[PDB]
């Protein structure tokens, strides 16, 4: 018969955090494959005692005293579990050594020896020992010695966002200098140093497109996309009317019916190097403005971050261009026969214009005009053509005309 008590396996030490649930399993086996009782108790008391305290240490064994319930491949599982009260002490003496016993169907119970038989030490620790807070991304503030409330709110936001796995009911406070104090549900705390949360914003926004020339073709609507970023990731204002000289050409463009749109200007994190703030200028330089030496508008732009640093005015230009700079006529697919190359007839000119037209649909503007000259060369006149700024192309006669005169003898 069986004279051997079951074998108990369990962790010698379980760290339990105040205000949280804890759980671990005792595993029990026996040669018979059956265990009838599994007990957790305090050391004091008679051999038959199962007295156990405090009331929040709990345990249960679902499958007691059934055959085959306690084998090496499938041991009997005893659940030890509870919730540590929020106000429990967390001194070095706030620990519990509890004794675990098991008894087989033949009545063989494991011996109970103070400080030596099967036991576990449940150690109650503050919630701050479980959690290690992650540094947030830095908040760039006007004055790292005296944070505003919006500064504080932002630091809390970046702490939370970087620490999703802290207890949801944790509370955050930010000092006048940005030092973060995290208070856990049990009142224990953690600190994130001011050096790790904030710095004073010392860098003004950057205009990526400084010095750039944006070409606008006369009579064709165009766009110019200007890009800006800031070390803080955030720009609050973009300004083109810094001084009189810059403000007058800005207002000149607006009077031509241009628009300036910066749709993300009020979004947070709207201005990083990887995802810059974009201002788009849209409009048409009308043909009444000529291209040439003074055919430019020169602008100055400044950008301001949320801490009030404004960049040094930087320059960009819109440069006027004739449409002919953009287009190249295709030559006719065939030449046109002409009886006298020095003076084309009407029907010859009409036939040349048709071939040039057909050769350039989908290439030149639909509203280009062609003049077939007396020598059969062809003047291509773009819609922006004016006397002060001609926009034109010439197709030479050797590409359009073919002499039909017969050869001598
Ligand atoms: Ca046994
Ligand atoms: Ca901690
Ligand atoms: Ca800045
Ligand atoms: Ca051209
Ligand atoms: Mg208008």
């Amino acid at each position: 018969t069986d004279t051997t008590p079951p074998t108990i396996t369990l962790p010698q030490e379980v760290i339990a955090y105040r205000g949280e649930e804890f759980e671990f399993f005792v595993e029990t086996t026996d040669d018979s494959g059956r265990v009838n009782r599994v007990i957790v108790r305090n050391i004091e008391g008679a051999d038959n005692s199962t007295y156990l305290d405090p009331n929040w240490i709990r345990y249960s064994t679902d499958n007691l005293s059934v055959p085959g319930n306690a084998t090496p491949a499938n041991p009997l599982r005893t659940r030890v579990y509870g919730i540590v009260p929020i106000n429990h002490g967390v001194g070095p003496g706030d620990r519990y050594t509890k004794y675990v016993r098991a008894e087989d169907a033949a009545g063989n119970i494991t011996a109970l020896v103070d400080k030596q038989s099967e036991r576990f030490v449940l150690v109650i620790r503050p919630q701050t020992e479980k959690y290690t807070p992650q540094v947030p991304t830095l908040t760039y503030v006007q004055n790292a010695n005296s944070l505003t409330q919006t500064d504080k709110d932002a630091v809390i936001a970046a702490v939370k966002s970087a620490n999703p796995n802290l207890p949801a009911t944790s509370t955050y406070s930010v000092s006048e200098n940005g030092t973060v104090t995290i208070t856990y549900p049990d009142g224990s705390t953690d600190t994130i140093a001011a050096a790790q949360t904030v710095d004073t914003d010392r860098v003004a926004p950057v205009f990526v497109d400084e010095g750039r020339d944006y070409i606008f073709y006369r009579g064709e609507e165009g766009t110019a996309e200007l890009h800006f970023y800031d070390n803080s990731g955030k720009i609050t204002n973009v300004n083109f009317a810094g001084d009189l000289a810059a403000s007058s050409t800005y207002n000149t463009l607006l009077g031509l019916g241009f628009t300036f749109n910066t749709p993300n200007i009020n979004n947070p994190n709207n201005a990083t190097e990887q995802n810059p703030l974009v201002t788009t200028i849209r409009g048409t330089i009308p043909k009444s403005l000529p291209a040439g030496p003074g055919g430019k508008y020169t602008f100055k732009v400044r950008a301001t971050d949320a801490s009030g640093l404004t960049s040094e005015a930087k320059i960009f230009r819109i440069v006027f261009a004739n449409q002919t700079d953009k287009y190249t006529p295709n030559n006719p697919g065939s030449l046109t026969g002409v009886l006298n190359p020095q003076q084309l007839s009407t029907s010859e000119k009409t036939a040349i214009e048709e071939k040039v037209r057909a050769a350039n649909t989908g290439n030149l503007p639909n509203n280009v005009q062609y003049v077939v000259n007396n020598d059969g060369s062809v003047t291509v006149i773009y819609p922006d053509d004016t006397p002060a700024s001609r926009s034109r192309d010439t197709i030479t006669a050797d590409r359009t005309v073919q002499d039909l005169r017969p050869r001598n003898s």
